[PDB]
């Protein structure tokens, strides 16, 4: 028995839950799990509903057509899919291999429900070591200050060829152009370190070490034109002590970075993240 | 503008969310926050809905009356209240004061939204020290093996006199009879310690110490006739190390009990807990 | 049978542990637990040793005199005390009692081993609900731009009068002068909340809310001449979600502040904190 | 400059710290990190000391010979090694690779410092996906009610041949004999999951699910003659909710088991665990 998930956001208005649940009811479906949230400050409503067939077995394509009538009337941004259909995910990497290694591990053991389409890098394959990607293809697309348009065009073509749904910047260090970021709105997740308090300028890990901080954090977010400043999906920290050398800070920074990105990716892949302007609504569990 | 909370459980059936949301929509209310869960193993559906007036300001009494029609059709166990209405809570204590002290602290700082009605004990007031209950009254209801009926009647009368909504056993050590446990179904919360692995018999703290455990837990649950075994609301642990003496284990045991009970109490008071036979649905 | 604690820091050199442990052994003491750490970046060594009498019961005063010889040789900053001697702690507070209430609660239930000497505020007594104040003396020492030297003189005099060992700024909002800070080096603890990333200027909670952060943190630290920037003792966070309004962020900020300050205070009171220049060594 | 670590336990007596630290000092060594704990209930003293060369660069063999004089006098059980010498670890596994995959992942990414000598199973190689096995020797040593002595003889012979210092039961489901357990005392780590409270008999997951637990736990321990009851190294829990099915409890049980086993293994490999009768002393941070 197939389960489906619907997520949506729209301007707050009376009777949204009534409209959505009545549609599922009249179309012979049954609600398994659902959550709703009204952001009264932004005037937007948010819903996640997981459902399956009860009196009528209606295929996804028909339900979408049907639900599109409601979505249009309520000005909804929405998505309905079969919980079994894995999203096609592309992984971009530069030098650091920790987020890449963790995502692949989590995918391999059944914790991330996805189909990796490709591993893409601005550096050659042989700069990475200790990896067997099996049937996941690795692509080297070189780039410099004068060839960004050509390189982005190449990545964009591959995203299309592979029908990629999500791009993960797993410590990919080349900045995406405003246009490429715009094309990947809500479909590109980045990870970066975060400190309490923040350090700016050269050598942030050595400044943190000299400051004697007791925590190191990481922030996973959707990519926009503002460098490392798009909608935050998830944040977490791990402990730092007097015992930790600068080398230990780097290792712990890598650990919280991979933890936060993999958890963020899990929320995205489980249809738990909905954009709310500059922010996100995340239906956790 | 007042906010209201509706909680409900019923046998699973198509169109429950349609019926409940259409009722609120047709009555000029707006949903602020809501959660639904379908327990497909037990065949029961669960909902929590927080709402307020939109096109129509309808009083609670009228909304309750209207919602009663829907509840009858779907055979719902339900509750609808104004979020600002604090529940009337009674605290029972015997000797240990840690849970009592924590709950009163959490109440005084705004973390537990309640009106304490009474502090009740099988022991005299002067066996407790370091407390100023202010305007919360303390009652001493003595009991022995032969006077359990009289003492429970005194407690029951006070519950009714004070319109108490919830009874918290804050390490109260007298076992409630099956009949009193039944009268308080879904309205009585207990706390007890829990180990990994479990220890049974005399001196469980000394067995835990000798076993060299690295955790101590606590479990908060609704009271039923099965001694310390009713529907589980919340469970948590805290760490134990080789540095911990038997006295340290007791102190850590009190710390986890107070934490888990106060948290369990918070979920109850915030209309996040729904009974599901021998279990609970907790919307966190 | 009393337990003593020794803490120390000094420039790193071979044979420090040999010198300290040989001294305790030769003076008939027995080590119960101890920790040592060599900061190879700064070249300083740190030790914490808990001990009691074995073959010889020697008074604290005599052990201090004997240990002074070793401390001079190794250029040590050190402290030796009886663990049963409660430090005398002064609590400073402004308009919000959240940190003060938590400290008083933890003291009253036995979690913080101390003697509260006084509660000092720049606001009058009627500003506070007074829960858990009991018989602790309250002093309203008002201050403004023009009375700062006189107000600090009154605090400096109260500290000497009461023999205060530690001053806690329980979210006290008036800035201590540079000489006050200097006088209280290693003996004044402040607390402040922040976000990932931090915010500066008008309406900082509205900024965090607008940014859509998922964490709020707090930092406990020793006070120095730099505003809110001395040696960090403890840091922690708690979750923020899309459900939290700006008022909820204020509440959660208060909650993380009180948690971190109470824990930082516990470490200080348990002789677990040693200064390391701009940093700390915390033997948890 | 190499770092060395010494761990020890002995009957409590005055001047243990004086004796050990005076030895290291007089032998030209410098203490980097050290911890001491007196179990006044058992009357035993515990120490961990990490050190390196100061005035005299003394080889390990010479320090051991020297320290052995002190260890004899104080009735010490002790160990001194170079922190850079990786322990040789044998991984035992049955039908589920959850603990094995996690250990192999953590080893490959640099989180666990060890040399895997071999993967031994009572099931064939085709049972496993083989992710991260790489060039680690695999051996199918089958066993039944009547071949236990011969199978353990094969394992015992492999341990000797490979110079194995530690055996990890990565959710290996065959019970090791009392003699086999005795031979591997302090050198064999097992993992098992449980609940608050525990359950016995048919369908243990269904009993937990029926009880409505909100936590699932795991315990890592050294193996003894008592089935699943040796010295506890580490324990931890994760959350269980009303949303979790019995199949979800199985998944979460595997997750808590691998997390606890990998952490316990890390403590063992970092020379942080000392046996204290039926308990352990674990120097964390």
């Amino acid at each position: 028995h197939h389960q489906y998930v619907l997520t949506l956001s729209c301007p707050d208005r009376a009777g949204i839950v009534s409209a959505v649940s009545t549609f599922l009811f009249e179309n012979g479906q049954n609600i398994l799990d659902a959550q709703q949230y009204n952001d009264t400050e932004s005037g937007h409503f948010f819903m996640r509903v997981v459902f399956n067939a009860a009196a009528k077995v209606i295929p996804l394509a028909s339900l979408r057509t049907g639900f599109g009538v409601i979505a249009a009337k309520f000005t909804m941004g929405w998505h309905m899919r079969d919980r079994e259909t894995r999203r096609k995910v592309m992984l971009l990497v530069s030098q650091s291999d920790h987020c890449l290694a963790d995502i692949l591990y989590r995918w391999r053991v059944g914790d991330l429900h996805m189909i990796p389409t490709a591993i893409v890098s601005n550096h050659p394959r042989e700069t990475f070591s200790g990896f067997d990607f099996g049937d996941i293809p690795f692509y080297h697309f070189p780039v410099n200050k004068d060839t960004r348009r050509q390189q982005e065009a190449a990545i964009t073509a591959l995203i299309a060829q592979t029908h990629t749904d999500l791009v993960v910047l797993a410590r990919y260090m080349q900045i995406l152009s405003d246009e490429m970021s715009a094309r990947l709105a809500g479909r590109c997740i980045n990870i970066h370190h975060s400190f309490l308090p923040g350090f700016k300028g050269a050598k942030p890990y050595h400044q943190a070490f000299d400051r004697g901080v007791k925590l190191i954090g990481a922030t996973a977010h959707y990519v926009t034109s503002a460098l490392d400043e798009g909608p935050i999906i998830d944040q977490d920290v791990e402990r730092i002590s007097h015992r930790d050398t600068p080398a230990d800070l780097v290792r712990k920074g890598r650990d919280i970075e991979r933890r936060v990105l993999s958890r963020a990716l899990h929320y995205h892949l489980d249809d738990r993240v909905i954009l709310n302007g500059r922010k996100t609504v995340v239906f956790t569990d």
